[PDB]
């Protein structure tokens, strides 16, 4: 749990900006977040380069866990190994709500990260999701107990973020 050059928001909530996986190959936290879908398919976005970076075996641990669980559900979780970028990745669903989910699972998102005591993660249900990415902050700052590392890797957005905040 190595971080370095963040910047301290609340008692509890860091913010860098960098690639979440870069982030995961220095520090090697007990515990990286996925930003999933309830498939667990990792085809693009947060999930897509966490995948790559394990060389496809994060997606044949997924489809096995599927395969023997079922999907999650909105605003769930499951605990699966890190591989190579973490002792564990957890991997959280954040509603989808261009696709009609509602934004208060935003908060049932962020309450399975209070299971871990640190994690390095990114925002959830931003991007192709739909949901404003300052409201997804406010929402991690609100909900989340324990210590969160945050990684923004757009430049543009980590200052939006950063002036919205301080
Ligand atoms: C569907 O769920 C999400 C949830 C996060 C997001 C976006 N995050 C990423 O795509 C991302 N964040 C950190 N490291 C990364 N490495 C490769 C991708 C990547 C949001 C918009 C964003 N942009 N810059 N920082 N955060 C997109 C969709």
């Amino acid at each position: 749990n190595s971080f370095s050059g963040y910047l301290k928001l609340t008692d509890n909530v860091y913010i860098k900006n960098a690639d979440i996986v870069e982030e995961a190959k220095k520090v090697k936290p007990t515990v990286v977040v996925n930003a999933a879908n309830v498939y667990l398919k990792h085809g693009g976005g947060v999930a897509g380069a966490l995948n790559k970076a394990t060389n496809n075996a994060m997606q044949v641990e997924s489809d096995d866990y599927i395969a023997t669980n079922g999907p999650l559900k909105v605003g769930g979780s499951c605990v699966l190994s890190g591989h190579n970028l973490a002792k564990h990745c957890l991997h959280v669903v954040g509603p989808n709500v261009n696709k009609g989910e509602d934004i208060q699972l935003l908060k049932s998102a962020y309450e399975n990260f209070n299971q871990h005591e640190v994690l390095l993660a990114p925002l959830l249900s931003a991007g192709i999701f739909g949901a404003d990415p300052i409201h997804s902050l406010r929402v991690c700052v609100d909900t989340v107990r324990t210590n969160v590392y945050l990684a923004v890797f757009d430049k543009n957005l980590y200052d939006k973020l950063v002036s919205s905040f301080l």
